[PDB]
């Protein structure tokens, strides 16, 4: 195994997977390391065994349709990794605690979002179809966008979005555009 954290790359308390050299901090992996369960395989492996079990899965999706899906064991897990992921890149510190709004010129957002918020949502089984969860995925980018103004600051939710989005096209095999 690994001897940093797949996530924050930082070392301590480190719970390594069974299946891959991957290794994780308790509440780093999502869902948080499950308390027994030997062998244990991580998020990443999940995945991969989804993949595995149904090669078809990897065919192009239209975004439309993949929003529409209901939150089924397998959409979840999607979803909890597809947030792992936005994790991974160091920039989201930025987005993953509560925010807040006191900016000459600038108003704060009606609706405010953050990864932890996100997280609690997908624990707490709060979403029924993945389009909830992009929806405020999405929004806490544009929150940022919108608040932010000329600030050079605006581009850290470009660059974080560009992140999420990339790994959902990945994980949810979007069909391929120009
Ligand atoms: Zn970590
Ligand atoms: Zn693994
Ligand atoms: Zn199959």
């Amino acid at each position: 195994n690994s001897n940093i954290c797949e996530v924050c790359n930082k070392w301590g308390r480190l719970f390594c997977c069974d299946t891959c050299p991957r290794s994780f901090h308790e509440h780093c992996h999502i869902p948080s390391v499950e308390a027994n369960k030997n062998p244990w395989s991580c998020i990443f492996c999940r995945i991969k065994t989804i993949q595995e079990r149904c090669p078809e899965s990897q065919s192009g999706h239209q975004e439309s349709e993949v929003l529409m899906r209901q939150m089924l064991p397998e959409e979840q897990l999607k979803c909890e990794f597809l947030l792992l992921k936005v994790y991974c890149d160091s920039k989201s510190c930025f987005f993953a605690s509560e925010p807040y709004y006191n900016r000459e010129g600038s108003q704060g957002p009606q609706k405010p979002m953050w990864l932890n918020k996100v997280k609690t949502s997908l624990n707490e089984q709060m979403y029924t179809r993945v389009e909830g969860f992009v929806q405020d995925m999405r929004l806490i980018f544009h929150n940022h966008k919108e608040f932010y103004r000329e600030d050079k600051f605006t581009r850290l939710g470009i660059q974080v979005q560009d992140i999420f989005e990339k790994n959902f096209r990945n994980i949810f095999a979007i069909q391929e555009t120009s």
